[PDB]
């Protein structure tokens, strides 16, 4: 037990499902005294942990993914690390709650309500997930699998990215050809990241372009009628995703930018920051 990180099992009371996919379960829990300030505050936390059917390399992938947290550091724009539960029992690892839930059951409930989204929000959301991009990209993290579902959403409308820390070996084909959490994970894939069987943070930005179609489509799906067996060789042909309804010129050169052919023709991370900082300003 690392005695930075390890908090006593005493001081959290874990409560309801709040998701479960292919890299474990997260419930909700509260946590006393886990802000340093206060050690007998209550503070709501999210908890990974193994499904009851787990073996020992899905432990192992969840101890990979907990040390990778605390390598990465902190940032306002990525679900951080806040604590585990290593001795005495089934491995917790507690992270950041984030009140709103994930960023594409966030604007698919955004349609067709009063909580309607201006552009400027989307531009917003767009630009805290560029951020929190950079970020993880300055510390040599790929993400291997951007996408609006890994996105979460906090009490303030912080984008906070989800899933980063996983190791490689989870993110094998697998796991991309099939459906997780009402999506298949193939379709936000660079085409030399699917053929090569490597990912860069070239390819992340792809996944982003993606993921910015997915925000001004307030959460549309990707590549509506195409089959997955159809996709990659339609795109190695040059199609690309149509420029959402109402989205400006701007933002589609973007998305089209992150599309490149060429990895090396994508923008950076850095330069997305910059591309959507210009948008928001003017
Ligand atoms: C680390 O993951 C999370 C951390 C979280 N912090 N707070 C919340 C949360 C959700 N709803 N409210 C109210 C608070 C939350 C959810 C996730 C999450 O949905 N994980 C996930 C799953 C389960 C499947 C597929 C893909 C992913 C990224
Ligand atoms: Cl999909
Ligand atoms: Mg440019």
């Amino acid at each position: 037990a690392d005695p930075k990180w390890e908090l006593s099992r005493a001081r959290l009371t874990l409560g309801k499902p709040l998701g479960e996919g292919c890299f474990g379960q997260v419930v909700m829990a509260e946590a006393i005294g886990i802000d340093k300030d206060r050690a007998a505050k209550p503070v709501t936390v999210a908890v990974k942990m193994l499904k009851d059917d787990a073996t020992d390399k899905d432990l192992s992938d969840l101890v990979s993914e907990m040390e990778m947290m605390k390598m990465i550091g902190k940032h306002k724009n990525i679900i951080n690390l806040l604590g585990a539960c290593t001795q005495g029992g089934p491995l917790y690892v507690l992270v950041e709650y984030a009140a709103k839930g994930n960023l594409r059951e966030f604007l698919r409930a955004r349609r067709s309500g009063e909580e309607q989204l201006t552009f400027k929000d989307l531009v917003s959301c767009a630009y805290q997930v560029a951020r929190g991009m950079e970020y993880l990209a300055s510390q040599k993290c790929i993400h291997r699998d951007l996408a609006a579902r890994n996105v979460l959403v906090t009490e303030d409308n912080v984008m906070k990215i989800a899933d980063f820390g996983l190791a490689r070996d989870v993110h094998n084909l697998d796991y991309y050809k099939k459906t997780t959490n009402g999506r298949l994970p193939v379709k936000w894939m660079a085409p030399e990241a699917l053929f090569d069987r490597v990912y860069t943070h070239q390819s992340d930005v792809w996944s982003f372009g993606v993921l910015l179609w997915e925000i001004f489509t307030l959460g549309g799906s990707p590549y509506p009628g195409i089959p997955v067996e159809e996709l990659f060789k339609l795109l190695k042909e040059g199609h690309r995703m149509d420029k959402p309804a109402n989205c400006t010129h701007d933002l589609y050169m973007i998305m089209r930018e992150c599309w490149h052919a060429a990895p090396s023709q994508r923008p950076t991370f850095k330069q997305l920051v910059e591309d959507l900082d210009r948008v928001l300003t003017v």
